[PDB]
RNA sequence: ACUGCUCUUUAACAAUUUAUCAGAUCUGUGUGGGUGGCGUGUGGC
């Protein structure tokens, strides 16, 4: 509710970030200004704002040859969701493959484009090597 | 400590009923166009 789902409490921010292209600090500023969210540990809020570090590219660079399609064609919602889910394990190292990927599959159902989970799960099998000591 | 372990490689068609051989006008700036009603009073004839 609070710890894990925290991600999907602020993927909006990510989305808006990946659409606004402004200062991420002001991004979280306007986001917390939008509503008082209590299903998120503010430490995970700081993680989400830390999810700006350039390895973002690298994590899509992680799958850059491991892609079924192009990158920009992956919608901004999928872009942000997958980018933060890989920011868990590509630079932040929060949890193993099963836990974080169950998260990335369950907490994108109220945002996906009616089929997002199939492709994110089929391409996220790259999450197995990124933590090989699974 | 003590709600939280993969669901498995992206949108997912409406179009529809004789019938066919396709079957000259692109003007104006000539110009009229850019204080009274009523009442009362007075006086006159």
């Amino acid at each position: 509710a609070a710890r894990r789902r925290a991600r999907e409490c602020a993927v909006q921010a990510l989305y808006s970030w990946q659409l606004s292209q402004n200062d991420i600090a002001d991004v979280e500023y306007q986001f917390l200004a939008e509503q008082d969210v209590k299903d998120v540990d503010v430490l995970y809020f700081r993680e989400l704002l830390a999810g700006v570090a350039t390895n973002t590219a690298y994590l899509d660079g992680l799958m850059k040859p491991y892609l079924s399609r192009l990158l920009e064609e992956l919608g901004q919602v999928e872009k942000a969701v997958l980018r933060i889910a890989l920011y868990e394990l590509s630079k932040r190292s929060d949890v193993p493959y099963k836990v974080a990927i169950n998260e990335a599959i369950e907490l994108a159902k109220s945002f996906g484009a009616e089929d997002s989970h199939k492709f994110v799960n089929g391409v996220l099998d790259k999450a197995a090597p990124v933590i090989r000591p699974n």
